[PDB]
């Protein structure tokens, strides 16, 4: 599966029928219908002890793996019940500044969207968590082109080391705190993974405020390859799934 004409989003349902499920992601966040929820508790992002291990190219998107052997970096509060441990992060990138994000806000697309994946520790490990409706908590962060982002420059400098699929590079200083916007205002709704297996095990927390990255940083990420070494080049761009049917789910806002 991929994002091509012959293996893209419109084809996924054949191997993964849940693609046509009731709580699929991403979705368009319609601010005219999204509703403020006073029952939501304050969002708690504890990343001060976060510990990244490596960056990888799995042929689908730029990825970061984190040490989830302990509660070093966790997400709590908001719509969440319990503790969710950070395990990985990946980047969905567009081929043009006007596109790239999976979620949209009033149909508006951002240049890219970062996902920070966490699993509910009541389940023992990621593998078991992904099989439960409340197994994962994914924080979505929109990226727009503008001022460069320092917390991303160190990664951008070594992207050439993971240009093709199957490549990985040790990276112990990827601090997720440096990818967060100033405000933690967010929208939340029950959804799924946006790539096969497309399991509907995700509580989505999409931040309202995008972060800025420079055109140069964006360009570097767009130079990654979908293909493996020695294969015809296929730039890793537009690796995003379009908005899916809301199916009457309720999108809640953390702000009035
Ligand atoms: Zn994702």
């Amino acid at each position: 599966w991929g994002y091509g004409k012959h293996n893209g989003p419109e084809h996924w349902h054949k191997d993964f029928p849940i693609a046509k499920g009731e709580r699929q992601s991403p979705v368009d966040i319609d601010t005219h219908t999204a509703k403020y929820d006073p029952s939501l508790k304050p969002l708690s992002v504890s990343y001060d002890q976060a510990t990244s291990l490596r960056i990888l190219n799995n042929g689908h998107a730029f990825n970061v793996e984190f040490d989830d052997s302990q509660d070093k970096a966790v997400l709590k509060g908001g719509p969440l019940d319990g503790t969710y441990r950070l395990i990985q992060s990946h980047l969905h990138m567009g081929s043009l500044d006007g596109q790239g994000s999976e979620h949209t806000v009033d149909k508006k697309k951002y240049a890219a969207e970062l996902h920070l994946v966490h699993w509910n520790t009541k389940y023992g490990d990621f593998g078991k968590a992904v099989q439960q409706p409340d197994g994962l908590a994914v924080l979505g962060i929109f990226l727009k082109v503008g001022s460069a982002k320092p917390g991303l420059q160190k990664v951008v400098d070594v992207l050439d080391s993971i240009k093709t699929k199957g490549k990985s590079a040790d990276f112990t200083n990827f601090d997720p705190r440096g990818l967060l916007p100033e405000s933690l205002d967010y929208w939340t709704y029950p959804g799924s993974l946006t790539t096969p297996p497309l399991l509907e095990c995700v509580t989505w927390i999409v931040l309202k405020e995008p972060i800025s990255v420079s055109s140069e940083q964006v360009l570097k990420f767009r130079k990654l390859n979908f293909n493996g070494e020695g294969e015809p080049e296929e730039l890793m761009v537009d690796n995003w799934r379009p908005a899916q049917p809301l199916k009457n789910r309720q999108i809640k806002a953390s702000f009035k």
